[PDB]
């Protein structure tokens, strides 16, 4: 994540990251 | 993502979710 810009206070923070490779196999 | 809850507004919204299979690599 290089720069950002979050001075506006609302709803929200945190955002998702999917993407990782700890096997070769599919959950959901 | 069972039951949740966020009536409290504020500076947040979205989660992480790190966490797929697409094939055998670790990128960072």
């Amino acid at each position: 994540r290089m720069k950002k810009k979050d001075e506006g206070s609302y709803d929200l923070g945190k955002k998702p990251i999917y993407k990782k490779a700890p096997t070769n196999e599919f959950y959901a």
